[PDB]
């Protein structure tokens, strides 16, 4: 049951970005729980809207429903103030510069506790998805969002070969194990402050690496116990990869006393 | 007019990457000059007409800092374009591969692992500028100058290579000045602005301009006249050149001849 919202309630403020299938706006929304700030996507989709009303968890971006009074078609989510995880990582990071939100999260590297908190949070969402035998197919920092207080949530569902395991690239097999592999890559992105996997290489060269069994470099940040978790996710054989529940456990263990 | 090559003379060795164009291969070519290694572009997908026009242009543009175009093959499919092999590939991933915490995977015996000498960076920037000088000579506008569109050969030689970085009719907005964004005006002065952004990429080891921001936020920055941060690398004298390229008014920007001259001076006697 999709919550339908009225147009008069949603007043657009400014545009945040432009994603795959249209504009994303910051908005005031009235009478949704008083007036608060939400993120509104724009221009079937009812299949997707039902899915998002189905998938509720602490670490999946809150979906508040749709507006299909007039056009174009609106999907209303919570405003995740800091935007996507990829650009947030990058905004902190060695030689970066923060352009806003420094009052909430300090300018500069995040350091081990905060990076482990980021990894944990993503993993928590993946545990939820594995619980429902749901396969993401595109887990990546660009598809996570970051709100007030450094709280991180899986942001989008639906090519991304550098995050995929060999069975997904060669055979198009997507499973909860191929998502675990991607989560290993997400760990790498977090611990490199948002570098692209195989940044050195063309798309074709990176497929060749992945399929020949070459492992992404250990990041300069990375403690050996964190790099171990990545390698847990990257076993050539799907069967042999750590479960996402095990991975979340380990991460939450490290996050206290890093 | 375009040099045609026979297909039997081109033998593919391995794939290097896949562009918008189609696949790019390493190949041996015979009967091209006094057998040698080349890069062959293969046209995916008419775009027949986009190919003959592009091929004419590339025959037209001969310079030390434009990738050598050796011609086309139009017997058997797909349609091929044959260029010299630039061993290190494109400049953006070359830069990133040499970033402060990056990791070189090959070609270390030619260019050392790690960041480049200040003189090395300035030599890369001035090579790209030399290509742009040649183009501005011909009253030719690139429209998409960026490190991804430059190639890096053996001995750190850099040439203009091409003719998420893009925004939907696909505009590289992070490399564009306001008049290009607002009014679709592409000039030799808008290429200077882009050159400035390329200098910023060089001196950041391949960061995206406005990496902190969405496409929409970046357009807002650029049109409201905000300047890219000075890189930690960047000498004051180099950052000054960048700002010279980034004047809100096109009239007020450094000429590319100015910029080349100044960079060639710095490369010869690099600051701090
Ligand atoms: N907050 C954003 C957002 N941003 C607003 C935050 N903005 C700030 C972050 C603080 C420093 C820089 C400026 C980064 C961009 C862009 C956003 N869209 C983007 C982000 C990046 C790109 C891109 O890579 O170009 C495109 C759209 C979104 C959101 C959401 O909160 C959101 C919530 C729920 C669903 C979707 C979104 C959302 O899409
Ligand atoms: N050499 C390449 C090249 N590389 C070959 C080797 N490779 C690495 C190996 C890893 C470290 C050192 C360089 C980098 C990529 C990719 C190349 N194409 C790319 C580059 C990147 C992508 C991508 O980002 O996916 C796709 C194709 C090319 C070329 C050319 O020499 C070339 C010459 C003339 C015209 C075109 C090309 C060319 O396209």
């Amino acid at each position: 049951s999709v919550h339908h919202i009225k147009r008069r309630d949603i007043v657009l403020k400014w545009e945040l970005g432009e994603g795959a299938f249209g504009k994303v706006f910051l908005a005031e929304c009235h009478n949704l729980l008083d007036k608060m700030l939400v993120a509104v996507k724009a221009l079937d989709f009812q299949r997707e809207a039902e899915l998002l009303t189905m998938l509720q968890h602490q670490h999946i971006v809150r979906f508040f429903g749709v507006c299909t009074e007039g056009r174009p078609l609106l999907m209303v989510f919570e405003y995740m103030r800091h935007g996507d995880l990829n650009r947030f990582l990058r905004s902190h990071g060695p030689d970066a510069k923060l352009l806003a939100g420094g009052e909430d999260v300090a300018p500069g590297p995040l350091g081990l506790g905060q990076l482990l908190a980021v990894a944990s949070q993503v993993a928590a969402g993946m545990v939820y998805l594995a619980g429902l035998h749901f396969v993401h197919r595109d887990l990546a920092t660009r598809n996570c969002l970051v709100g007030q207080g450094l709280v991180v949530k899986i942001g989008d569902f639906g090519l991304p070969i550098r995050w995929m395991p060999p069975e997904s690239i060669l055979y198009r097999k997507f499973t909860t194990e191929s998502d675990v592999w991607s989560f290993g890559v997400v760990l790498w992105e977090i611990f490199t402050y948002g570098k692209q996997p195989w940044y050195q290489l063309s798309n074709t060269e990176a497929i060749d690496c992945i399929t020949q069994g070459r492992e992404l470099e250990r990041p300069r940040a990375c403690p050996p116990e964190v790099y171990a978790i990545m390698r847990g996710c990257w076993q050539r054989e799907p069967q042999q990869r750590h479960s996402i529940k095990d991975v979340h456990a380990r991460l939450q263990a490290l996050a206290q006393a890093p």
